[PDB]
DNA sequence: TAGGGTTAGGG
């Protein structure tokens, strides 16, 4: 069986209505839910606009993302890789984006290192390994960009990549104001 | 639209 954050979704973007029974008659229509759950104030009982579902294996969980754009109770939801309460807390950890930080990387790294890696989570659309502008020498990370932004929240909710023989970091790409924000 | 009484003892 495979781990419980790896096969649960986050829904944000709940209509009002949704409640856990009307939330689950819809997801479960993928694959069998062991968890559903809509996220309330304590003690007002109003929604909080969003919930967990969670399936039996991450193969269904791919399967509710390949149906998207999911209607829930009549409102579109944005249902999303769920981020650890760990990894929560980190800068960026909840950003739509489409583009990677890959740090790490070994001087001889060429592109096809990268898609040799990256190309089984989702269509590439840029791969850029970055270099001094001044000097020409490698900086010892690349950017890499995909179609579609589940490409990278499942990528980055794994531990461990391995590009030209050696593990790096990888990370949703921040842009260079919001780095700033982070420091 | 980021978590449900779900996060550092006592030896």
């Amino acid at each position: 069986k495979e781990p419980e954050q790896l096969r649960k979704l986050f829904i944000g973007g709940l209509s009002f209505e949704t409640t856990d029974e009307s939330l689950r008659s819809h997801f479960e229509q993928w694959g069998t839910l062991t968890d559903c759950v809509v996220m309330r104030d304590p003690n007002t009982k109003r929604s909080r606009g969003f919930g967990f579902v969670t399936y039996a294996t991450v193969e269904e969980v791919d399967a509710a993302m390949n149906a998207r754009p999911h209607k829930v109770d009549g409102r579109v939801v944005e249902p999303k890789r769920a981020v650890s309460r760990e990894d929560s807390q980190r800068p960026g950890a909840h950003l739509t984006v489409k583009k990677i930080f890959v740090g790490g990387i070994k001087e001889d790294t060429e592109e096809h290192h990268l898609r040799d890696y990256f190309e089984q989570y989702g269509k590439i659309e840029v791969i850029e390994i970055m270099t001094d502008r001044g000097s020409g020498k490698k900086r010892g990370f690349a950017f890499v960009t995909f179609d579609d932004h589940d490409s990278v929240d499942k990528i980055v909710i794994q531990k461990y990549h391995t590009v030209n023989g050696h593990n790096c970091e990888v990370r949703k790409a921040l842009s260079k104001q919001e780095m700033a924000s982070a420091s």
